[PDB]
C-alpha cells in the first residue's frame, strides 16, 4: 500500500522526494520528473533555501493536470530561528507563498532547539556558539496547533526529537493536537529501534531521513562508512535483482516508516520509486538491522550546548 494513516485521519505517501542540497537550478526539474514518475510526497524546508523553486514545479504540474492538489502530500519545517510564538505564523506563510500553496499537508518543528531570531540561520556569539532562544518547545507546539486551527496546515509534527522530548509534548498541559509524525535519521547504520518503537506505540508515524546515508552531506569524509557501497547490502540487492538504493528504501518501508530519499538525477528519481514490486524477507530485515553502529550523519554539531539538544540521550 502506498500510503499510511496519520493520527489526524489523513493518508501520507510512504515514499517522498527529499530536497535538502538539491540545487535551486536543478530542483524544479527534479520535482517535475518525480511527480511525472508517480511521486506524491515532497519533503521541503525553509532552511534548504530552495522552496521557491520546488514550488515552481508543484504549480506547473497542478496547472498541467498531471496531479490534483488533494493527491499531493507536501511537507515543510519550521526553522530554529522561528520558535517564538510571534514568528511561527509568518514562517509558515512564507513557506506557503514560496511553495505556492494555500496549505501544507504537514508542518514540522525542524529541531527541538530554538535559536535567536534574526537573518542568520545559525546565529553565533563572538566566541562561535549558537545563540539560543528562551522559547520552549511546549509553547512552540501551541503555536503549531494554531496553524491547524487557521487552516494553513492539515497536520503538525516534530523532527529530531528524542523520546523524552516526544513525551514532553505528549504530556503538555492542554495538548490540543498530538504530533502526527516524528521525522528522524534512520538507515542500517542508525536503526533507531527504541525511538521508533516508542513513537509507533504512541500512534506517531516516523519518517526516515538520510536513508541512503546522505553521501552528498557537506562534511563527508572518504573514510566514512558507505551504505551504498557496503558489500553486505549489495549482496542482498543482487539477490533480489534490485539496486542497493532500492533495498535501502524498501527497508524502512517494511518497518512501517515513511522514507524520503533525495535525488536530483532523473534516472535515480525513477529508480528510487520502483520499490513497490519486491519484498525483503524477515531475515533480510533482521540482517539489515544488525548493521547498526549508531552512526549519525546529522548531529547538529554546532549546537551541542543547547538545553534541548536531542542527542545526548540514548534515544
Ligand atoms: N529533518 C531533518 O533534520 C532532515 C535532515 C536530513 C535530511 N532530511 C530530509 O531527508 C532527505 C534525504 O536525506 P539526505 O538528503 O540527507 O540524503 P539521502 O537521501 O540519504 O542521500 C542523497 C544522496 O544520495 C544520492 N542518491 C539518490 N538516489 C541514489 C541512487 N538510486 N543511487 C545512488 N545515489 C543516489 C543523491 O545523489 P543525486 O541527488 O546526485 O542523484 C545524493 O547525493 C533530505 O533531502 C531532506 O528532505 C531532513
Ligand atoms: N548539521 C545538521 O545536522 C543539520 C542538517 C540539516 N539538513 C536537513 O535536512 N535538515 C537540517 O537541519 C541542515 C540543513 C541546512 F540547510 C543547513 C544545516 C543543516 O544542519
Amino acid at each position: 500500500a502506498s500510503r499510511i494513516l496519520l493520527n489526524n485521519g489523513a493518508k501520507m505517501p510512504i515514499l517522498g522526494l527529499g530536497t535538502w542540497k538539491s540545487p535551486p537550478g536543478q530542483v524544479t526539474e527534479a520535482v517535475k520528473v518525480a511527480i511525472d514518475v508517480g511521486y506524491r510526497h515532497i519533503d521541503c524546508a525553509h532552511v534548504y533555501q530552495n522552496e521557491n523553486e520546488v514550488g515552481v514545479a508543484i504549480q506547473e504540474k497542478l496547472r498541467e493536470q498531471v496531479v490534483k492538489r488533494e493527491e499531493l502530500f507536501i511537507v515543510s519545517k519550521l526553522w530554529c530561528t522561528y520558535h517564538e510564538k510571534g514568528l511561527v505564523k509568518g514562517a509558515c506563510q512564507k513557506t506557503l507563498s514560496d511553495l505556492k500553496l494555500d496549505y501544507l499537508d504537514l508542518y514540522l518543528i525542524h529541531w527541538p532547539t530554538g535559536f535567536k531570531p534574526g537573518k542568520e540561520f545559525f546565529p553565533l556569539d563572538e566566541s562561535g556558539n549558537v545563540v539560543p532562544s528562551d522559547t520552549n518547545i511546549l509553547d512552540t507546539w501551541a503555536a503549531m496547533e494554531e496553524l491547524v486551527d487557521e487552516g494553513l496546515v492539515k497536520a503538525i509534527g516534530i523532527s529530531n526529537f528524542n523520546h523524552l522530548q516526544v513525551e514532553m509534548i505528549l504530556n503538555k498541559p492542554g495538548l490540543k493536537y498530538k504530533p502526527a509524525v516524528n521525522q528522524i535519521e534512520c538507515h542500517p547504520y542508525l536503526t533507531q529501534e527504541k525511538l521508533i518503537q516508542y513513537c509507533q506505540s504512541k500512534g506517531i508515524v516516523v519518517t526516515a531521513y538520510s536513508p541512503l546515508g546522505s553521501p552528498d552531506r557537506p562534511w563527508a569524509k572518504p573514510e566514512d562508512p558507505s551504505l551504498l557501497e557496503d558489500p553486505r547490502i549489495k549482496a542482498i540487492a543482487a539477490k533480489h535483482n534490485k539496486t542497493t538504493a532500492q533495498v535501502l528504501i524498501r527497508f524502512p518501508m517494511q518497518r512501517n516508516l515513511v522514507v524520503i530519499p533525495k535525488s536530483v538525477t532523473p534516472e535515480r528519481i525513477a529508480e528510487n520509486f520502483k520499490v513497490f514490486d519486491f519484498e525483503l524477507s524477515s531475515q533480510d530485515m533482521t540482517t539489515l538491522l544488525s548493521y547498526n553502529r549508531n552512526w549519525r550523519v546529522c548531529a547538529l554539531l554546532r549546537d551541542t550546548s543547547h538545553k534541548d539538544y536531542p542527542f545526548h540521550e540514548e534515544f
